[PDB]
């Protein structure tokens, strides 16, 4: 690259889109107004004769019904307008067959990648390991990393004839091959692993910290991360800010000479690292994360940082895919012979049928043993009759994400003894499946599982939501434990798939039949 030369770099990224092509309803985020962003970074950086790079941590897929029931078409052809150069692939990514993402890359203009997932019967990468992108006369390499917690997590599908290898293993050979036969000036990691304070993933696979600090000091520039979800932004040394605010100063993490950076989720924000690169070495100048168009409530929802407006050449790409997801969600899904009791004064004093349809399908998508909610947290009811997504999206309409949590059969005991300290008559009264029990004096009698009594040498693996898994409801926090896993699978969607492959349904099989009880 020629010597002694400052060139400019700045990189943009965001992780975790999850379907969110489009706008919410307060006028938030959407590849509209990330369009209309990245085009002025894209004019104002070109202006000043430096460079940009436009990497995703992944995980397009997976998390709104518009998206979701069009295979995330839409966020691919809307990221192929914004103009991404890469993506890592997410874990999300194989919540469809393997022909769904093939296809997402045919439509992407922009790699996909991952180094570390591989093909079992072949010994061989089943994706580009990274990719090279000249800017100026920079050689820069991206090398793409997914979490190997992806085949391991909730209830697994589509792993047929792949394994996923430890991607800081990974990561150390793909950076000696690529320093060996093509000497980048600049490699980038686009990763799906997760930020971790210090480095403690818990019961997860460890993550973009643990790999920064198992690398040769500064041998990547940066890690552009994702899959834990955060604004990677540093209170303190090894600490997150904790309810980080829209518009305020932004510290990436820096471990062994490594910058990690995460834009959160959704296209909340893009983030933005300029960088200076002279002599093989680069020198962050700045950092910050940038909203698109987020606003809070203050009842009205007011912006944090100027109003971007939505890129008109891309709401008219979106716009036949929102409208014929909307569309869809009055088709039918499926049919019910029965009444699904949903009404208030049903699922806050007793467990009814759609409490256990519910639940079974949230056992379903993890693998549970068992599982509970809220009685406040089913919000209307379906008459017998056909089913549509709109029905289920009024059951369910708060966006919650199905979780679970292995525990020990004692662990057990104690969880299920204080959610059965719950009251009727409130929001509070717990739906439960696959549990028996006659509590008597705050305490559970003959309590089984499955029709087993609970054994405390066992590990059960319960689903809920993220709502009571972080106490909502007064329900015992889940969220610290080691083995607790939030899976980004949203309620309704959860419902309706499993409502779909199940259907028709014969509700006789959801009914309670006294398994719990409270004298
Ligand atoms: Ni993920």
């Amino acid at each position: 690259y020629e010597q002694d030369k400052t060139y400019k770099i700045t990189v943009l990224h965001t992780n975790d889109h999850h379907g969110h092509f489009w706008r919410n309803e307060y006028g938030e985020y959407g590849l509209a107004a990330q369009k209309t962003l990245v085009d002025g970074i894209r004019k104002e950086v070109a202006a000043e004769g430096g460079s940009v790079l436009l990497l995703s941590g992944g995980d397009i897929n997976t998390g709104v019904p518009e998206s979701d029931l069009q295979d995330a078409e839409p966020d691919f052809r809307g990221m192929n307008l914004v103009g991404y150069d890469a993506m890592a692939i997410g874990n999300h990514e194989f919540d469809n067959p393997l022909t769904v993402l093939r296809q997402q890359e045919k439509w992407a203009k922009f790699p996909l990648l991952s180094a570390n997932i591989y093909q079992k019967s072949t010994g061989e990468r089943l994706f580009k390991p990274w990719a090279l992108f000249k800017r100026q006369d920079l050689k820069i390499a991206v090398i793409g990393l997914t979490t190997d917690d992806t085949a391991k997590i909730g209830n697994p599908e589509y792993f047929t004839d792949i394994e996923f290898r430890k991607p800081a293993d990974e990561a150390k050979l793909v950076i000696q091959e690529l320093q060996q036969t093509e000497k980048p000036d600049i490699i980038i990691a686009a990763t799906h692993m997760g930020h971790y304070d210090n480095g403690e993933h818990g019961c997860n696979a460890p993550g973009d910290v643990e790999m920064a600090r198992a690398l040769p000091a500064g041998s990547l520039a940066m890690i552009v991360g994702g899959h834990s979800q955060d604004p990677v932004c540093m209170a303190a040394e090894n600490k997150k800010q904790v309810d980080y605010v829209p518009g305020t100063p932004c510290k990436p993490d820096q471990q062994n000479g490594i910058w990690i950076v995460q834009a959160h989720e959704w296209g909340k924000y893009v983030g933005r690292a300029d960088f200076e690169f002279r002599n093989g070495e680069m020198k962050m100048v700045n950092y910050q994360l940038i909203p698109v168009n987020l606003k809070k409530k203050v009842s009205e929802r007011v912006l944090y940082t100027p109003e971007i407006a939505e890129n008109q050449q891309m709401i008219s790409l979106l716009s036949p895919f929102q409208n014929k997801g909307k569309a869809q969600l009055e088709v039918k899904i499926g049919e019910t012979n029965g009444r699904l009791e949903g009404d208030r004064d049903k699922v806050r004093f007793v467990q009814t049928n759609m409490g256990r349809l519910i639940l079974a399908a949230q056992m379903d998508r993890t693998g549970a043993d068992f599982a509970v909610m809220s009685g406040g947290g089913i919000r209307d009811s379906i008459e017998a009759g056909d089913i549509s997504y709109k029905n289920v999206l009024k059951v369910q309409p708060f966006g919650n994400v199905v979780v679970y949590a292995d525990m020990t059969g004692k662990e057990v005991i104690d969880y299920l003894t204080a959610v059965a300290q719950m009251k009727p008559d409130s929001g509070a009264y717990p739906q439960f499946a696959n549990v028996s029990f006659v509590a008597k004096d705050g305490k559970l009698n003959d309590l089984k599982i499955k029709g087993e009594p609970v054994d405390p040498a066992k590990t059960y693996r319960m689903a809920t939501l993220n709502f009571n898994a972080t106490g909502g409801d007064g329900y015992p926090r889940l969220d610290n434990k080691c083995g607790y896993v939030n899976t980004g699978f949203i309620d309704a969607e959860v419902l309706k798939a499993y409502i779909q492959k199940s259907s028709p349904l014969d509700v006789s099989v959801y009914e309670p039949k006294g398994e719990v009880s409270w004298q």
